[PDB]
DNA sequence: TACCGTCGGA
RNA sequence: UCCGACG
DNA sequence: AACTACCGTCGG
RNA sequence: CGACG
């Protein structure tokens, strides 16, 4: 309680633009009758007054916190303050641009403030102040306004942000600015009318027509207003087709067959392409529209050019009138785009094996694939090392630097070589060095492969080229039969056969996470020309008793993606399983069903009652949301117990699958599940208080007895590790080495050159001896500071600074080339590198290459040039970074040779 | 004409006794030098003897160096064979990885008209690689020799009199075919000839029609009477042809048609695999029309097993398995498509009668080897051409509409291609990406193992643009780079206004195939792509539920473009990058397309709705009977043999008769060109491709393309008579106005081509070039003068340095003046020395400019490539200082390389990254990263 | 004054 | 442009 | 002390 | 880290 002054105080020193106030307050970095005064508001860069970029600042000052659909964000991080004298330390983050949302577009980003705060229901770090208290924290966040940068902030939403480092579990809480110093009673940022959270929520959800909803679920729908989305277009009432019924089963079971998905007209789809700047028209988008959320797919039957969209009951999360423009605006979160290979995750393996007709054969196949994959990998690197052009291509494919190059506009350099080992190899190879000839490169290439082996031991990867995660859609047009799916691609899906569609074959579909044996299903891919224009989506039938998506771990067509696999080896043994009869767990899982109406009865009728009920929902929902979550604990418990049983289909496996199936829906479903319910369910149905071990596959080595038997144990320890160990032993054998050597007669060329001049001139000899000596001093400082585990980059740079200081008559002017702004590009730099190489190449080779790699590459390129054999090119750092190896050149050139 | 016969006795270079020991590659390349340097190979004054070193040479320069020691050879050496070729000729038995070493010569008429002078001058070409063929694989590339020779029936004014005024044609033909020709130790006998078109005479020795003639080496000094290239067995041309054609079983064929099938043995192909007899299904009947017309519906195409397709992918290194290949297999020629019904794993192929061009037993393994000429591969956008436009207008439901559209399309296509280059020009990273996507240099880079240079810059203008931007030059700040981009665009505009190749995004040229499986109804076609076919608005992986136009070039009849319905059949989904026509109906759709079929024909396929939707199909034309003018010589091989009798001697004589008779037939003047041009002019002046004269001439040229294969005789008199009796007289029509570069007509253009070129293309091109010229910069760049400044300051305080600096200055103007004479002089534009040779001579003079510690420090003599020393930097800088405005082309072409070096040196900034000095080879293996260009620009904006 | 279209430069 | 195939 | 916190998809 | 299921 005495939680009475957590936020920074606002002084009357109170007329500053909101952006100016927050950035000035950001002083916190820490000064509390000094003559502080309001300097003369029109700044366009923060430096003029951990830094907000100017573009953000201009939009904050002049753009009303909005630009290109991006909103400036008032985000803050709160962490427990160490001192425990009679709580949190606020750290207002820099102003940043984040994608906007319905609520910020309708009321203004400046009126929204988001914080990351430690959960009060959490852990040793939690201060004793643990001895209380949660009600007091929740009251602090909800019951009252919060003053900050001259605005009164009220809380209206909370969501789990997960474990965060000050590690503890932190909540994201959202606040709305209801009033302020610049605010007006009953629009620019400064001239803002005062609006209560209760009205802001009533605008979004139209509570008067939704009091029948469980308030917990209603509260969860607030997330639609905060969904970060691209505003595409606004549609007119006569352009919106609200259906009053979903597509239902033809078998009369009553099941909804298009849960979450509707059609849009082809023109609407075109506007999406135009607004988002997309190479083609998207077949389907994940979006929001009024109360509706889910997927929209092009009506392949739309021949006109008129804009329209439909909604369905399964999509509309609350009764909406769709009157306000912002409730009629199509909002896209993502579009169905070109697919990539998915591989096979380990959760799928137990179910795949559980459903195999021949478990021994299915195991044998997965293992033979992995052995074939690892053997290919090891063999390809060995072949690549033989030729620089081939090794450059392999080194480029193993690690991606484009992100690092784009952010820097160049390959970043530490001292005389690029930061990364893979860039050091390519850079040095581009200058003519050979890994099989220059030991320095040989060693580097040895590290990377040795580190690559260590990455394989840690993580088991079964990669299947013929798999992909794909948005799921339902078949509005009735062309697909119950067990048929349609899959066409927007481009070539490449597997070392290639595909543009799937036709006349079986496929597996699943959703991750898969738990029940039926959470994977085998189906027949049939390409229907009627659907040819829908690409990068998989289309399920709308016939049959139950929608196929429902079978995929309770899936639907509202944004769900399916794992789709058409690898014939993985598919052919699979035997479908009926959906499981889920046990009754109500003894352990209590559902709070209280409706908004029931909440209101406590207060009466009319605006005053409704507003009270609304702030009630918020506080109660905050309590629920802050209750410790057990999804992860129970998921891990299931993994450990199913491992022990080697079963995913027996009685405890179904129980745990049903349990975790309800723990994901916890916020929307109002499911209560505390520590005591977990202890009771374990005691009565599982292994009681016993703490379960971790599966053996969770460590790098087989620490068990006898040969591994669990499929994941078998693949990681009986297939993968022995193969990896065989390559490592081959690599360890190195000892064997007509070999790679540090010495390169090319790199001493400048040294020998200047030695001949020095022998005939005393004046030049003195400069040479000085140079030789100063280099010696720096090599001793490298031994001192580099060979000292303050940080390693800093220490290398420290020597590099001393190295670059080694500086030098027509001879001096020709050596120094003063007109060059970058002294590392003059002839003295070459000479220094050559002389250092000559004197320290065998004693201390890393010093020479780390200090002078850059110039050694220059010397090498110069020396290996041959008259009339083409021209070496001197690339600028920027232009060098934008180039990549040409895969076709390597294959074509290698074939010729 | 025995005066011609006199000048036809010492045409080939003599093979001296001192070179008999030489391997053929030696004899060839040694002979080439003697011929190029004007030294007599039997000159006794030189004391010539075989150098034993030549037998082990791995570089031709090593052999020629020995000759250049002699004073007689000390003129620039002739173009040299690449080293891998030469080694292959010396130790590889003339074959490497499916490539054959080729022996070729070019002949031109001797300008000397002495009665005793050689009629022709010979230039042996350097050994080279070309793809092999069945005949070179079966008998060895070293036994084949091909020449280009002037056609003795040429009527050009340039023909000497000894032939033009004389029995000369009969004497030349007899020279070619009567007996063996001695050359490099071997006896060569002609066995095939084909038209090689109009060729300019070599400068070393007015276009003339030349023939390509192929000789087989029947024997030679090292040959053995009845393998390595040197130990070869005697073999007669008559026998080699019998091996190819199995003449005993083909005497029923017209001998001229039989002769034309020799091309199948010479077709350049990749040998894939050899199938066993039991894997080969010879069909006795083609797929026939279901309506009983007898018409063949799969003319030239058959099925292969899925495993055969896989082997093709493997052997050729393809990304995926190709649905269809163009190939040869024994006597069969045509297309083979994967059997979509094949689920086994057994190798097999099938042949049809329409594919088999002679009766072949398929016993020999070389007659059982699938050979691939080409595969159906990823498609690209096509465009219109001058032949389609009049037919598209003829068939248009609204001529005025289509006319106005085609034009407005040309206009918008020009605007997008100018607007994309103008945006890209604003940032160097973006222009580089645009230049890289503009052209393809991968092929050249892979062959030379680097970017080839001419003097101080890459040869390509595209490579030069990127090479100089890679060193930091901006194309909006340096005029030399702007000028290069300008010239490049002009050239493309010139091509548009000359060829009117209007781009149509939704169009492609696609191999045609027939539907073996009966799923396509008549007038339905199936098109699936192997990957996304992009068009700015829409992208495609297949075509479904739309109308398409299909056509073949040459298109002449109104019905040579056909509008049909694209229907995607899931049964055929695995056949990609081909267009499949129906095998139902009375006539195969392929036949309607200028008489086409499925043996390698490609169709122009258009699915652009604005172009498709106005088109109205025409019915097939009522063709005239032209037998009065086109006379087919149908003489069979059997009939030829009756002149001689039966048995092996008779057959051998008949075979050589076929050859000589077919040479005479092949050397007769061809009228395809004249009659096609006549049709163009007539249809132009009438502005009609559908009236009676248009149909007659379309039917005529339709017959003359088939000429050599059909035995059609059509002489000058018959052309005249044909024009007289059917076409209103033997006239000489005006050239269309669009043949000229500016509008020479009166008033507004009337013909659609005139309209598009002169009303649309020309004004728009001048408009774009006006706005492109306004969206763009100086020659000067202070950075490039940094070294020049640096050294004036030194040489302002040193007399010795100043003397050096002045000699450099003076000698640069010396070479500059030489550049203005050899390259700049418009007079030198035509000279025996071509542009590259003239540049190099100036470059050599430039590189000859050459510099005590200051000299050592400038020279860096330990560097093997003096062009990388600091001197080369000072030289380029000074030259730039002096001539950046007066002679920009000179500075950049001589010193561009070092200028690039100085620029990258000067623009480097401390701690702002490191410039990278790439090796020439490593530089050529890199390509722009499109994903980097887009990611970086987005961060910038 | 004697053709056009598709590919490729081993 | 030149050279080499092909339709 | 010692129990004990999930999978997948895209982007950055 | 940032969204999303
Ligand atoms: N305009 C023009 N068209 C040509 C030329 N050469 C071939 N063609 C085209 O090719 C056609 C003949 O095609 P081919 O497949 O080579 O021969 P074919 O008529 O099918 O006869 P076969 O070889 O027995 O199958 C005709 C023309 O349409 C040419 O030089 N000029
Ligand atoms: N393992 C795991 N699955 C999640 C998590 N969050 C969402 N899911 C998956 O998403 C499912 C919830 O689907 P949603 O699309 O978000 O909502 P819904 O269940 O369809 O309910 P509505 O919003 O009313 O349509 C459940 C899970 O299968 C998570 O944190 N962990
Ligand atoms: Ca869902
Ligand atoms: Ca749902
Ligand atoms: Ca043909
Ligand atoms: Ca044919
Ligand atoms: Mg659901
Ligand atoms: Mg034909």
């Amino acid at each position: 309680a005495a939680l009475r002054n957590i936020w920074p105080k606002f002084p009357k020193w109170h007329e500053a633009p909101l952006a100016v106030a927050w950035e000035v307050t950001r002083f916190m970095h820490k000064v509390d009758s000094l003559g502080l005064k309001y300097d003369p508001s029109t700044a366009r860069d923060v430096t003029d007054i951990e830094k907000p970029p100017n573009d953000v600042f201009v939009t904050a000052m002049t753009g009303n916190f909005e630009s290109k659909g991006s909103a400036v964000v008032l985000s803050a991080v709160l962490d427990y303050n160490p001192d425990n004298s009679p709580l949190y330390l606020v750290k207002l983050k820099p102003l940043m641009f984040e994608q906007g949302c319905r609520l910020t577009r309708r009321f203004g980003p400046d009126r929204f403030f988001e914080i990351l705060i430690p959960s009060p229901t959490s852990s040793p770090s939690v201060p004793p102040v643990s001895k209380q208290a949660v009600e007091e924290v929740i009251q602090w966040l909800t019951m009252g306004q919060h003053s900050l940068v001259g605005r009164q902030w009220r809380a209206f939403f909370a969501k789990d942000a997960g474990y965060r480092k000050p590690p503890i579990i932190k909540e994201r809480v959202h606040f709305f600015a209801e009033t302020g110093i610049t605010f007006r009673p009953d629009e620019p940022v400064e001239q803002r009318t005062e609006f209560k959270v209760s009205q802001m929520l009533d605008w979004l959800l139209q509570l008067d027509n939704n009091t029948w909803q469980p308030h917990l679920k209603l509260f969860s729908r607030i997330q639609l207003g905060l969904s970060k989305t691209y505003a595409i277009m606004t549609l007119e009432p006569h352009q919106i087709r609200h259906h009053k019924t979903d597509l239902l089963s033809p078998s009369g079971t009553g099941e909804v067959m298009n849960d979450g998905v509707g059609r849009m007209s082809r023109s609407v789809a075109k506007r999406i392409r135009d607004v988002l700047g997309l190479g083609d028209v998207p077949s389907a988008v994940q979006g929001r529209f009024g109360s509706a959320k889910g997927m929209w797919v092009i009506d392949v039957d739309d021949t006109g050019d008129e804009d329209w969209i439909e909604t369905y009951p399964s999509q509309r999360k609350w009764e909406c009138d769709f009157v306000d423009k912002h409730q009629r605006t199509l909002e896209v979160r993502s579009v169905a785009s070109e697919l990539k290979s998915a591989g096979l995750n380990l959760q799928l393996l137990p179910v795949l094996e559980d459903r195999a007709r021949d478990k021994v054969k299915m195991r044998q196949a997965i293992g033979d694939r992995l052995i074939n994959d690892l053997q290919r990998q090891f063999s390809e690197q060995k072949h690549a090392l033989n030729r620089p052009v081939e090794f450059r291509q392999w080194v480029y494919e193993s690690y991606s630097s484009r992100a690092t190059r784009v952010s820097h506009g160049r390959v970043p350099f530490l001292a005389g070589l690029p930061d990364s080992q893979e860039e050091t190899l390519n850079f040095l190879m581009n200058s003519g060095f050979d890994p099989k000839k220059q030991k320095y490169l040989q060693d580097i290439a040895w590290d990377l492969q040795k580190r690559k082996c260590d990455t394989l031991k840690s993580k088991l990867n079964i990669r299947v080229g013929r798999s992909a995660y794909i948005y799921m859609i339902a078949d509005f047009w009735g062309v697909l039969e119950e067990n048929e799916v349609h899959v066409g691609f927007s481009s070539k899906f490449r597997d070392e056969e290639s595909f543009t569609l799937l036709s006349d074959c079986d496929v597996l579909v699943a959703r991750s996470p898969a738990h029940f044996p039926s959470d994977i299903q085998r189906v027949r891919a049939v390409f229907k020309p009627e659907l040819h224009s829908l690409k990068d989506v998989i289309i399920f039938s709308t016939k049959g008793d139950v929608p196929l998506a429902k079978k995929l771990s309770g899936g639907d067509y509202d944004g769900d993606m399916a794992w789709v696999c058409w690898d014939p080896e993985i598919v052919d043994g699979f035997v479908n399983a009926e959906m499981p009869l889920e046990p009754d767990l109500s003894r352990y899982l209590k559902k709070d069903k209280t409706t908004f109406k029931q909440l209101m009865a406590s207060h009466g009728t009319g605006s005053a009652a409704k507003e009270q009920t609304t702030y009630d929902m918020i506080q109660k929902s905050f309590h629920f949301a802050l209750q410790p979550n057990f999804l992860g604990m129970c998921t891990n418990y299931k993994e450990r117990l199913c491992y022990i049983n080697n079963s995913v289909s027996n009685k405890p496996a179904i129980i745990l699958s049903s349990l975790v199936g309800n723990l994901v829906d916890q916020s929307k479903q109002g499911i209560v599940f505390n520590e005591a319910s977990w202890a009771q369910l374990r005691r009565e149905l599982l292994g009681g208080a016993l703490s379960l071990p971790d599966p053996m596959y969770k460590s790098d080595s087989w620490l068990g007895r006898g040969e591994p038997t669990h499929i994941i144990d078998y693949l990681k320890f009986s297939i993968a590790r022995p193969a990896i160990d065989k390559e490592l032993e081959a690599f360890h054998n190195m000892k064997a080495a007509d070999g790679a050597h540090f010495w390169d007669p090319d790199l001493a060329s400048y040294y020998t050159f200047f030695k001949e001049i020095s022998d005939k001139s005393r004046s030049s000899a003195l400069l040479f001896t000085t140079l030789k000596n100063r280099i010696g001093e720096v090599e001793k400082e490298y031994g001192r500071l580099v060979k000292k585990e303050d940080p390693y980059p800093v220490r290398v740079n420290q020597v590099y600074e001393k190295w670059c200081a080694i500086t030098p008559s027509k001879v001096i002017r020709l050596l120094e080339l003063s007109f060059l702004a970058d002294r590392e590009m003059n002839t003295w730099a070459l000479l220094r590198a050559s002389t250092a190489f000559k004197l320290y190449y065998h004693k201390s080779p890393k010093f020479v290459w780390q200090m002078a790699g850059r110039q050694l590459a220059y010397i090498k390129a110069q020396m290996t040039s041959r008259p009339g054999e083409g021209a070496p090119a001197l690339m600028t750092a920027f232009m060098y970074a934008g180039l990549m190896p040409d895969k076709k050149f390597t294959k074509q050139y290698v074939a010729r040779l």
